[PDB]
């Protein structure tokens, strides 16, 4: 199986839309409510470092209030060296669409020595259709008014995107790695109460979507079961 | 008086450690700080207001690292405006308090969607006239490309502070975040030296209070 | 006398709205035609650097076209060490605004020393009432939506923002120093043809409006004469 | 063939100097260079799709620095998605081409407001499994946390590719504009040695021409 660790926003009821902390499992480590806001933009911004070992979430959305989850995890101990960061989403049976407006990202592995950082950074306002730097899973599309679909725009919909290059997220040399991440999501759907996901989520080099990992599985888990 | 939080690296007496000071020299925080006279050192120090934690480590290369953190909601401590700063003082021995480089970053990133207003600046060498730089005491610039703290050649204390205020915090932030880095030499000829090194913040009017030495590092007027 | 160097935005018909680069004189250096789209959001992007010692500038609105300007200028040659950078702008006897939505710059002083790179970086995308990293000349304010008015929203009006800290722009053992900035106006007018200007300027730490230096010497020239 | 930009450095006979290569070896522009043996240099390379010049800098500590700049529309030459790598390539002598940092950004603003799509990354230490990197001939990385071009015991060629595809060029960008450096150590016993290094861009697959040694460097199949 995948290792994942995700952040993951989802209305599935399973048991309010909430945000949760994934912990190499569906079942959440932590959650806290989200008011899911159909038709407007939202705003994720996740935080990591080894000093504190404490991975975050903030979800925003203009005008109203904050969610916020954080979890005590040392990713040293649950990831490989070097992993893939990439977004996944899951449309249950209802129209609606997961759409990125956005997804920047920022890894740092800072060593002993003096001045020695390691750095990746990259940033996306603009998704062309032919995203050679993206790797596109499932029902995935770029170039959508320059955005990323991540979900068909077909009920049962499941779509990744991971970024190319593999990333060094921990060091048994480092005195501090740290990451953070940001994306700007869109969820419109005509139904009042709509099932969808949406996760950032970071795995092994060469994570596939699981077999039937629809729904609140979130393309990401192969079972709850 | 000056409204101070710091993250002091010191050996004085008065009974080696890092420590977290927050408005006062009695550290709310500490932890067992191993001093490598003559060689250089990296203090690195973070803060984010969703965690409302500040935590730092100190590294030696060839691996003593310290690290300490207090879980504190600035906010509720500072003024909204700060000047951040280095701050040193000796004790009666022959010792430098040198700065081979300092950067820091400050983020505050709104709810509003294409939130950001940042601070950034990065000194790997000091100039003879660093402009940018609000030196107190006897801080020098200059000296090698480097910034020293204390006089060079018993009993001095020195600050150097970034010219533009800082607004590390703005009541409609989702994340407010800052990111201190800096590297330090402290050479002494003496084997148990009593020193001690600060990275600060204040309010943008800061000055070195009469009689913070010592232990007080330029920052405290009292041992309250 | 200040010491300018300015990338200016100008309509006054002294003689096309245009875009040019003042090199210590009103009487531009190097001019391209620019035009000035009343109620859009414009984008202005500067940059320089000692390699190439060639000053350049791109004005662009979405969906129109760019006007672009270049000028071979060492600014060694011309400019202290130590400068102020800031925004200026002055109205002619119309009613019209000079809002800036965001401003960021970034300096870089490279040695011949391995990594001994020297660096500033500001970037405000939202400016508040007591934007105290700012020094306000004329009748510029902040707080306004969040946006810096830098002329009274008053027909000859001149305002300007310098940053506070000085700024080293150039350094007689960098082997490399550069700039680079970039700011988003609104210039909103009722008017069918209205007179205005907006500047970048790069000046001595202690620059001021000149006495009387409204109109087409924009807050930073004394006199054409 | 793959398509290649350079800026290399070289001491081939075949008649020092840094040189801008655009699609052969047959420079387009050189400047003399004054390879210093036994010391560190950096090469720091800069193009903006306004100026359209591709300008290069290479310095050594004690201040020789040469300089070459090309004005060339990199749209019309390379292909929109490239790789970026370091090529280096030996005649018959013992040497090395250490690379110990190197770093890259490129940034595309659009026409939108708010336009920004960038990459960057920033090597000082390599590791042993350097996953992100693509090592071709003889490269490897992690001898000292440093990246070795070519091996380090006559004639030998290696290349590193980060990854990554880039995106150089957008035609909507208002600018595109990239910049690298890299310090490197070109150590040799031998006083007087052939050698060359380059900081290339290709077309995303490009892998070492049969024949691409000595002054061809990794990079070009013949001397066309």
């Amino acid at each position: 199986a995948d290792t994942i660790v995700a952040v993951e926003l989802d209305t599935y009821p399973n048991s309010y839309p909430h945000i949760g902390i994934d912990i190499k499992s569906v079942r959440s480590k932590k959650t806290a409510k989200w008011n899911m806001q159909n038709g407007k933009v939202g705003t994720a911004h996740i935080i990591y470092n080894s000093v504190d070992k404490r991975l975050s979430a903030v979800v925003s959305y203009p005008n109203a209030d904050s969610a916020t989850v954080s979890y005590d995890v040392d990713l040293d101990n649950v990831l490989p060296e070097w992993v893939r960061v990439g977004l996944s989403a899951s449309t249950g049976l209802y129209k609606e669409t997961n759409t990125i407006l956005s997804w920047s990202f920022t890894s740092k592995l800072k060593s002993n020595s003096t001045h020695e950082t390691n750095a990746l950074h990259f940033m996306f306002n603009q998704f062309s259709k032919d995203q050679k730097d993206l790797i596109l899973q499932g029902d995935a599309t770029t170039g959508t008014d320059g955005n990323l679909e991540l979900t068909r725009v077909q009920g049962s919909s499941v779509g990744r995107a991971l970024f190319y290059a593999p990333v060094h997220i921990w060091e048994s040399s480092a005195v501090v790695a740290s990451f953070e991440a940001t994306f700007t999501f869109l969820i419109k759907s005509p139904d009042s109460h709509p099932a969808d996901g949406i996760a950032f989520f970071i795995s092994n080099i060469d994570s596939s979507i699981p077999s039937g990992s629809t729904g609140r599985l979130l393309g990401l888990f192969p079972d709850a079961n």
